[PDB]
């Protein structure tokens, strides 16, 4: 038991770990898809600017 | 010390889905950025 009962606290040491390193990487996407957001609908707009322009 | 052997097996299969639902998400941070680019040779095209 007193080489398990470290242990228990080893591994909850490292799922109190896990779940706020899943926190951060989620708070990367949710900064990044939302310019991405903002920035593909440039990309919209240009594309029916230049078609009508071509001719 | 059996009772116990019960909870530090459903911790590892609990960490194991807890990595992957961290690991799920870091793919969508791999997408972003590859569609950011694809994006971005969009807009340069257009810029000139």
């Amino acid at each position: 038991v007193d080489k398990l009962q470290q242990k228990i606290k080893t591994y909850k040491r490292q799922i109190e770990e896990a779940e706020e390193i899943a926190a951060l990487n989620l708070a990367k996407f949710r900064k990044a898809q939302q310019e991405l957001e903002e920035a593909e609908e440039r990309a919209d707009l240009a594309e029916q600017a230049i078609a009508k322009f071509r001719t």
